[PDB]
Order: structure tokens, then sequence, then C-alpha cells
């Protein structure tokens, strides 16, 4: 069965950059901030080939369409920008919505602090991100879609492993 992943986060945090870094192993073109799209990708993970569909969301407004995306997704990447405190503050409210939609099942998610290459304009500490991940009961990663630092491929692979584990 295909693993269905959805990426959420405030506009501008780097959702589209992260997805394209995962799919193409580079980041060389800017991408329309308003475009929402789904990508299919096959990867060998551990022994086997796994098919995934990844939804790169654009508008973050709380709508019936957004609830549909949350019902569709099996695993979620919540992204913030380490240079932007406001984006970090949107993460827990997103989780609360997801919890309600996936009830009675547990939500499978990861927390990603992107733009780690901008350490000099950092507003959110690595420690704060770790503590928030603890509050979400999920794995935490800092990375840079721009530089590729942070092992973005392994981040997605590990979310696929978790989705599949929880399926039983
Ligand atoms: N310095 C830096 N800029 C980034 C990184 N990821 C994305 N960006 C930039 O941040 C802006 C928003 O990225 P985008 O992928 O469109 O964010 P989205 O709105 O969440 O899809 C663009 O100007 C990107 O070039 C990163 O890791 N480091
Ligand atoms: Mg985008």
């Amino acid at each position: 069965a295909e693993v269905k992943l959805a990426i959420f986060g405030r506009a501008g945090v780097g959702k589209s950059a992260l997805v394209v870094r995962f799919l193409t192993k580079r980041f060389i073109w800017e991408y329309d901030p308003t475009l929402e799209s789904t990508y299919r990708h096959q990867a060998t993970i551990d022994d086997e080939v796994v098919s995934m569909e990844i939804l790169d969301t654009a508008g973050q407004e709380d709508t019936i369409q957004r609830e549909g995306h949350m019902r569709w997704g099996e695993g979620f990447v919540l992204v913030y920008d380490i240079t932007d405190r406001g984006s970090f503050e949107e993460v827990l409210p997103l989780k609360n919505i997801l919890d309600e939609i996936k009830k009675p099942k547990n939500v499978t998610l990861i927390l990603v602090g992107n733009k780690a290459d901008l350490d000099h304009s950092r507003q959110v500490s690595t420690e704060e991100g770790e503590k928030l991940a603890t509050e979400l009961a999920c794995a935490f990663y800092e990375c840079s879609a721009c530089t590729g630092e942070g092992n973005i491929t392994e981040i997605f692979y590990e979310l696929c492993r978790e989705v599949r584990r929880r399926r039983m």
C-alpha cells in the first residue's frame, strides 16, 4: 500500500523546498508559494521498494478542504522556520486539529525546523524544538532544504517506516 504523507506549516517555511530536495536531491529553482500539489515517489527503504504520495500544501487556512487533506494523510510533516518564531507557534495548534481528525487513532508525525543554514538569524533554539517534539510525542529534526544539511531523505524514509509500523 502507498504511504500518504502531507506537509504542513506556515507559508514561507520551506515546505516546497523540502519536498523538492527530497524528490530531486537539490534545490535550485524557486517555486510558486500558492501552488499545492501531490507527488508520487518510489524509493527502496531497507529491503523493499515503497511507493509514497506526498502532498505539498499551500494555503494554511482552517477549511473543509484542509480537513480533507488531513483525513487523506497517514503521516504528517510539520515544518517551521528556525528564523521565524511565529511559524514555530503554529505547530501545536495544527497537532490539536490533527488529533481531532484522526481520533481514535494516534497521529503519526515528525517536527522539522527548516533553514538551519541561517543560524545567524535563528529565533528558535534547537533545545526549544526538542522540547516541542517531546510535547508532540514525535521525532525532531533540524535541516536545510538549501544546503541539504540534516539528511532530508532519511527523515522522509523514517516517517514512512513509522507509518508502516503503525499500520501493523
Ligand atoms: N536559507 C534558506 N532558505 C530557504 C530554505 N528552504 C526554503 N528557503 C526559502 O524560503 C522561501 C520559502 O520557501 P518555500 O519552499 O516556497 O516555502 P513554502 O511556502 O513553505 O512552500 C523561498 O525563498 C526559499 O528559497 C532553507 O533551508 N534555507
Ligand atoms: Mg510552497
